[PDB]
């Protein structure tokens, strides 16, 4: 059908955190990752993504990733995951690599395109699929204890599918967004 449209998830891996050596304080940066394809499926179309937060706010911080198109400094919001000693904050951005890195402040927010957040009229160009990059960052909210951390598994968010014909905004598609979990060196 035109407006079948199936999610599929965006995550990044806390495997690709570097050795943490050393408050608030961001410690490193994930590995972004990239999903040209987060929804796939219908036929062409007029769509735009939404990202709404999953995770208590617990703090912020001012930061600039080294990784994403970030010229200048934002506010991001300090996100829960379970885990004494830590936070994460997000930063999103459309898939194609020109978009700017949208950071997570507030909740809810377009992620691509970037102009729907200050008009609702406006959707991406015509295209038969939506995608999302994402960047995530740890956060040392103490004095953290040198060795193995442990970190969960957990849902960061959602992304909301939105599009200009109604049939396939009716649908509200929706897509998970992903922190795989693992360990972090700390030293």
């Amino acid at each position: 059908g035109p407006d079948d449209y199936v999610p599929s998830q965006i995550a990044v891996n806390t495997s690709t955190l570097p050795g943490v050596v050393i408050y608030p304080r961001v410690i490193g940066e994930l590995a972004g990752t990239s999903n040209q394809y987060v929804f796939n499926g219908g036929a062409i179309a007029l769509m735009r993504g939404k990202f709404t937060p999953a995770l208590p706010k617990i703090g912020s911080i001012t930061y600039t990733f080294h990784q994403g198109n970030s010229r200048d400094s934002s506010d991001f919001d300090i996100y829960d995951i379970g885990v004494s000693g830590l936070g994460i904050i997000i930063g999103m951005a459309g898939y194609w690599p020109a978009t700017p890195l949208v950071p997570i402040n507030s909740s809810g927010i377009y992620i691509d395109p970037v102009g729907a957040n200050t008009n609702p009229n406006t959707y991406n160009g015509a295209t038969a699929s939506f995608g999302a990059r994402l960047f995530v960052a740890f956060v040392a909210t103490g004095r953290l204890p040198n060795g193995y951390i442990t970190i969960p598994t957990r849902q960061l968010g959602t992304i909301l599918l939105e599009a200009k014909r109604t049939s396939l905004n009716n649908k509200g598609l929706t897509a998970p967004v992903m922190l795989n979990g693992g360990r972090i060196q700390v030293q």
